[PDB]
C-alpha cells in the first residue's frame, strides 16, 4: 500500500513512502534507482538528488513514529540525526541550507548542516499542512497561511517575517514557490481563481479563472523558467496557465476527486509522437494517490490539449 509520493525540488526524482519502506525514482528516464525495506513510511522528502532523505513514519512503530523525524544517508546507509516532536508532523520541507518541519500550530526551522533549531513560529491551526519553502538559497523564503487566506512570507535566512500577502478572502487550499523563490502561486478552498504574486514586492502579477463551479485544488507547480503555472483539482483536469487562462490543459485518466500532485521537468525533449513527427515538448508529470505516474507532453509554443507520453506505476 502506498502512503506518500512527492517530487524533489527540481522535479527530476520522485520519493515514495510505502507501508513496507520507501523508494526513489528517476523521472527521465523513469525507473527505480533506490529501494529500502522498512516500516510504514508516512513522509519521505528529498533534497534534490543528494543522498539526504527526510523520513517520518505512519502510525506508532518501534523505531518509527508520525511524531518523529529521521535524517538518513542512502549512500552510507546511516542515520545522521533524529528529531522528536510533541505532535504529528504534517510536512517537512528542505533546501541546501534550511530544513523546515510543520506541525498543526507550530513551525520548526533548522540549520540543515548542523541540525540546530534556529527559530520557532506559533501559528494558527494549519490542519491541511500547507507550507512552501524556496529551493533557492539566495532567496530563502518560507510561505504559510495565517487565517482569511493570508500568506506570511518569512525569510528563512535572516529568521524574520517579510510581508503579508492577502491572497484570498477564504482559506487556502494550495500554495507553491518558483525554483528561484521569486514567485508565489496560491489557491483558496473555493478553487475558482488562481493567483500569482511577486514575493519581494507583494504585487499580484497574474490571476487565472480556473472555472465557474467551485472545486478542490490539489497541487500548483511552476515550470523552471517561470513560463507556466499548472494546477490539478478534483475534476481531474489539469490547467496550464501561461504567465504572459486557456493556454493548455490535459485530462488525468482517473476518477473524480482522486488526489494528485503535479510537476514540471527542467528540460525540453525532442519526443517522437504521431505518420510520425518530432516535437520539442515540456514534460508534465502527474502522481495520483493510487500510485500511477502519468507523463504528458506540453507544446510550449502552441499549447492546447497535452498528449499522454507514458504511463508508469509505483505500487
Amino acid at each position: 500500500n502506498i502512503n506518500f509520493a512527492n517530487f524533489n525540488q527540481d522535479f527530476s526524482c520522485v520519493s515514495v513512502g510505502y507501508s513496507n519502506g520507501y523508494k526513489i525514482y528517476n523521472c527521465e528516464p523513469f525507473g527505480q534507482c533506490y529501494s529500502k525495506s522498512d516500516g510504514s513510511i508516512g513522509i519521505v522528502e528529498m533534497l534534490f538528488s543528494s543522498s539526504l532523505l527526510a523520513i517520518v513514519g505512519m502510525g506508532e512503530q518501534h523505531s518509527l513514529s508520525p511524531r518523529r523525524l529521521k535524517i538518513i544517508n542512502t549512500k552510507r546507509q546511516t542515520t545522521i540525526c533524529e528529531l522528536t516532536f510533541p505532535g504529528a508532523i504534517l510536512a517537512v520541507k528542505l533546501n541546501r541550507e534550511r530544513l523546515v518541519v510543520l506541525l498543526e500550530e507550530t513551525i520548526y526551522i533548522y540549520d540543515i548542516n548542523n541540525m540546530r533549531l534556529l527559530h520557532t513560529i506559533e501559528t494558527p491551526s494549519n490542519p491541511n499542512g500547507l507550507i512552501a519553502l524556496s529551493p533557492s538559497s539566495e532567496n530563502n523564503y518560507l510561505a504559510y497561511p495565517s487565517p482569511n487566506g493570508d500568506v506570511i512570507i518569512f525569510d528563512a535566512k535572516t529568521l524574520q517575517p517579510t510581508s503579508v500577502i492577502e491572497a484570498h478572502r477564504t482559506s487556502l487550499a494550495a500554495i507553491a514557490l518558483s525554483k528561484d523563490g521569486l514567485l508565489l502561486a496560491t489557491a483558496s478552498d473555493k478553487g475558482t481563481i488562481i493567483r500569482v504574486f511577486s514575493v519581494a514586492t507583494g504585487i499580484k502579477l497574474y490571476q487565472f479563472r480556473r472555472g465557474t463551479y467551485p472545486t478542490k485544488i490539489y497541487s500548483l507547480a511552476f515550470s523552471p523558467d517561470n513560463r507556466f503555472v499548472i494546477a490539478s483539482s478534483a475534476t481531474e483536469t489539469v490547467h496550464i496557465f501561461r504567465l504572459g487562462r486557456h493556454f493548455a490543459s490535459l485530462k488525468v485518466p482517473a476518477s473524480k476527486e482522486t488526489k494528485t500532485v503535479v510537476g514540471v521537468g527542467s528540460k525540453i525533449w525532442d519526443d517522437l509522437i504521431p505518420d510520425l513527427v518530432n516535437k520539442k515538448l515540456v514534460h508534465i508529470m502527474v502522481i495520483t494517490s493510487e500510485g500511477f505516474f502519468y507523463k504528458f507532453g506540453l507544446d510550449p509554443e502552441r499549447g492546447g490539449d497535452c498528449v499522454l507520453l507514458h504511463q508508469q506505476s509505483l505500487f
